Parts: structure tokens; sequence; C-alpha cells
């Protein structure tokens, strides 16, 4: 199984997809995406790749994505599926049994509470109950068939906060809040407690991560990572997880670093082929 990397920016919107193995160390470079998009989110439903919402910037203009687009892995294919109903920038995602959940994202000067429902057997995407609060670069993370939104950008003030969606009942509600404000953090599942890795707290990026246990309900520090970053992508892989480029105040990083929880270390694995930022990661 790959880590692949699908858009993201540096000095435009890129149309890449790149898979990186951490065995053996090698990027492969596929089909590149049709429209190509930053601040879009990855993720796998039964094997299959999608990348969702997202921008396309470029010399010639700058539009938010509605679009949903899928991967098929052994035959190099994108399909467009059913767009979303509203543009999504700075989206985030998570997938709840079979359905993909579109979450927040900016179409302007809009700043979404609302989020949105996909059934890829269905081709149907339709509208669920909106969240607490507006988040735009919001990190969203599912473990035990719940949804966290963690952090983000509502216009205004970044966040620390996160909320919970509850598919049976169709309702949010807020949990403990994170130690740290963080907007386009990498929010994963490892085992079981969501992470929170870097993001922008309003005045610097962030290395710093931090978890939530579900039991005790409490945010815990663990190692920083060596690089300070924003908009990083993130994913989860035999156990570790994977920070993927991001931006540091000065520069798109295409640093790869690997967190291995036994030792709470992080070490750099890897540089991807060039620097970027908003990129959309998933594992299949
Ligand atoms: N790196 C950054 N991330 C966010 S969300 N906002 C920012 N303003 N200026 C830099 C950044």
């Amino acid at each position: 199984r790959l880590i692949y990397t699908a858009g993201g920016y540096f000095r435009q919107s890129l149309s890449y997809l790149e898979a990186y193995n951490p065995s053996d160390g090698t990027w492969l470079r596929l089909a590149d995406l049709q429209v190509p998009r930053s601040g879009l989110a990855g993720c796998v439903v039964g094997g299959l790749l999608y990348a969702v919402g997202g921008r396309n910037n470029s010399p010639d203009g700058n539009t938010d994505s509605s679009a949903l687009d899928c991967y098929n892995p052994m035959t190099n294919q994108w399909s467009p599926c059913a767009p979303m109903s509203v543009p999504r920038n700075r989206i985030g995602v998570g997938v709840i049994d079979g359905h993909i959940y579109a979450v927040g994202g900016s179409h302007g000067c809009i700043h979404h509470n609302s989020v949105e429902r996909y059934e890829p057997e269905r081709d149907e995407w339709h509208l669920v109950a909106p969240m607490l609060t507006r988040r735009i670069g919001v990190g969203v993370a599912v473990l035990n068939r719940l949804l966290y939104a963690v952090g983000g950008f509502d216009g205004t003030n970044r966040l620390n906060s996160a909320e919970c969606y509850y598919p049976e009942r169709n309702e949010w509600r807020m949990i403990t809040a994170m130690n740290t404000i963080r907007s386009g953090a990498g929010v994963c599942v490892l085992h079981n407690c969501i992470y929170a890795a870097g993001g922008y707290d309003g005045q610097d990026q962030l290395n710093s991560v931090e978890r939530y246990d579900v039991a005790t309900a409490t945010w815990t520090f663990v190692a920083p990572m060596k690089h300070r970053r924003s908009a990083l992508g993130i994913t989860v892989h035999q156990g570790r997880i994977y920070v993927l480029g991001g931006y540091d105040g000065h520069t798109f990083l295409d640093s790869v670093e690997c967190y291995d929880p036994d030792t709470d270390t992080w070490s750099e694995v890897t540089r991807m082929t060039s620097g970027r930022s908003g990129v959309g990661v998933a594992v299949t």
C-alpha cells in the first residue's frame, strides 16, 4: 500500500498525483488531476481514491471547487463524480462506514459551517446538520464511527475548538478544545487518539503536535515535528504518521517527516519530488 499525494500548491495549484513507498523509498508518478487543485482533501472508500474540493489558483483565475473525482490505482484513471452543493476550498474530509463527509471550507468570503455526505454507490450528495462553527482549514478525523472537526479558521479567528458529529443523531457537540490554536493543521487518527500536527495560530506556523484521548477527554502534547508547517498533508501507514509538505512561513516544503509513537520521535523520511502545500493525501 502506498501514500498518495494529490494536487497541492507551489506558485500555482498543481495536478501532480504521486505515490511514496516508505518500504523501498521510491516515488512513482501517476496520472495528473483533471483540474489542478490546492486546499483539497483526499480519502479512500473501497480502495478508490477521492479528491474533494479545493481551489485552482492559476495566472488566469482562482476558482474554488465543488468537484469530487475518483482515481482507480490499478487502472490509472480519474472519473468525475457528482459535485458538492457548494465549492469548498480548504475542505476537511472524513469517511464513516462507506460515505464521504465534506466539512467546512470556503467559497470566496463565505466560510462554511455546512457539511455534506456522499454515497459512492448512488453518486449523491446531501446536506447534513451544520457544525456549530464556521471552519476553513479544518482537520477531520474519524474514531469509533464518530466524526471530529478540529481547529481551523472562521474568517476572523483561528480556532483551538473541536466538535464531534454523531451520525445516528445528526447533531454536533463541542468537545474539549486543543491546547493550541491551529488552522491548516494535519489531523488524523493513529491508534485510539486524535492527532493534530502543525498548523498556523495566527502568528506563527507550528511544529507542535498534540493528541486527544477520548476516554479521558484530554489533549496532550507529544514530540514536535522538526519543521514548522501549515497546510500539510497527513496520513497513517502501518501504525505510523506521515506529514507531507506544507509551508513554514518562508518556503514550501518537500520535507516528509514520520512519527513513531512507540519512541515518540520524528525523523525526516524523504523529500517530495517538489515542495508543495495544501495537498490531499490517503492510503490504498
Ligand atoms: N501559513 C498560514 N496558514 C494560514 S491558515 N493562514 C496564514 N496567514 N498567513 C500565513 C498563513
